């Protein structure tokens, strides 16, 4: 069991709204992140997008995934998990425009690749990784999560036409790391030099439109941009597998 | 939840240290990782039933401040996988290459320290041995609470040593050994450097004629710092304070110095 008995939460300042809910920094047994529904009577639609969502968390345990510590039902539905420090890779990349050693950007790439591999081992489907959802903790451990505060960059081909009902595979995820591998090594959004939305859609989706990989640092390896386009191939089961991404990178990696 | 893992997966590498109780390997599993088995083939009742709690109570945490436990496996040999720790104990540190945290430093690994046990009593679990070589100090940053061990004298609460019950262990036992970290905290040594007897200082300890000399203290050693140590190390249990109101004490503390 991993209830929360009420009481015991401090919410404090407010952090921002997902699409699920609300998250706030909140204290319990010192800093950490609570993400609650702010509803009086939430429906059973609701009642179960959290049961999914805390049935997923309560399967991870490992460094490179964001640390599930307990949930609450009374007062409010509420996720508490750790309270990452410092910033997301989005914020570094983009924002802050943090200018990192290859060095450690072909670290944080490892350790994304590490999460990634150990939720597909258990079965989890992302659906959602991009630069956003990876947080930078204390500057060094990569911290897997869902952070949204609407997101087509990190969509494989297959997943913008969507042709089924679904159709997110491990492959889909493989992709979406292969963008994530784009800001890495470019520093930079991919197609940053189209203006249009509804184009970059239609295009990637009839595959007239790949990430241009030229525009990679100089001293990226040559391994590293070979690996990047395996991720990114438009077809789904040309793309490896993490086990098979992991072990490209530790091979250069020692190099 | 099941936190058994496949077969054939780990890859245990070096050792890492042995004794009688198991071994403590570095391993791979979806990257590095310790694993801790059991070195013999075919496991006896006490053996597979103390596996068995310490599953149970690793389970049962997740906390920053608590070693991650991660999973566990039977087929072939009894293994228990917890996150690879880089960095070094805190009593390698202070003992054996003397790290000199600077003053703010060392209040932190405390206000840590007593933010995991804090967790820890809250749920329900007592450590009963906690210890610096017990705390890592995870990536020069974060403590993580563990027990790496294959009893320790100098920790161990005048109550415990004088085994009144089969369980004078208690939340207070506890915060007696942590006092105790303190004390190597804020001198840098372990008590009782002068003596070299074991027995004496289990007498004496038990007897109440020996207490830690908080003489030695660091002279930017706050006043509010050495009184809750003192208060820590109470020789009757119903004096020494819980770890709500110790992690209280330090956190008005912390904020009265950059
Ligand atoms: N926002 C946020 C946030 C955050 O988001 C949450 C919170 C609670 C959740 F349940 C969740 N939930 C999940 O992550 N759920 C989830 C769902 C599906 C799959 C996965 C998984 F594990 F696969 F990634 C996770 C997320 C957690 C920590 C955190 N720290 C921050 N630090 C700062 O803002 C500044 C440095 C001071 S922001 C922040
Ligand atoms: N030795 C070791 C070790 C270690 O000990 C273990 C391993 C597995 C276990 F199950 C356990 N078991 C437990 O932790 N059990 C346990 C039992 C009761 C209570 C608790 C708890 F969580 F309350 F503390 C834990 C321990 C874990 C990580 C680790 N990392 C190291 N890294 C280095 O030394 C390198 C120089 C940088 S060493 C190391």
């Amino acid at each position: 069991d991993w209830e929360i008995p009420d009481g015991q939460i401090t919410v404090g300042q407010r952090i921002g709204s997902g699409s699920f809910g609300t998250v706030y920094k909140g204290k319990w047994h010192g800093d950490v992140a609570v993400k609650m529904l702010n509803v009086t009577a939430p429906t059973p639609q609701q009642l179960q997008a959290f049961k999914n969502e805390v049935g997923v968390l309560r399967k991870t345990r490992h460094v490179n995934i964001l640390l599930f510590m307990g949930y609450s039902t009374k007062p409010q539905l509420a996720i508490v998990t750790q309270w990452c420090e410092g910033s997301s890779l989005y914020h570094h990349l983009h924002i802050i425009e943090t200018k990192f050693e290859m060095i450690k950007l072909i670290d944080i790439a490892r350790q994304t690749a590490q999460g990634m591999d150990y939720l597909h081992a258990k079965s989890i489907i992302h659906r959602d990784l991009k630069s956003n959802n990876i947080f930078l903790h204390e500057d060094l451990t990569v911290k897997i999560g869902d952070f949204g505060l609407g997101s087509i960059l990190w969509m494989a081909p297959e997943v913008i036409r969507m042709q089924d009902k679904n159709p997110y595979s491990f492959q889909s995820d493989v992709y979406a790391f292969g963008i994530v591998l784009y800001e890495l090594m470019t520093g930079q959004l991919p197609y940053s030099n189209i203006n249009n939305r509804d184009q970059i859609i239609f295009m990637v989706g009839r595959g007239y439109l790949s990430p241009d990989l030229s525009k990679v640092r100089s001293n990226c390896p040559k391994a590293m941009k070979r690996l990047m386009a395996e991720c990114l191939k438009k077809k789904r089961d040309e793309r490896p597998l993490f086990p098979q991404i992991l072990a490209s990178i530790e091979l250069l990696a020692r190099s």
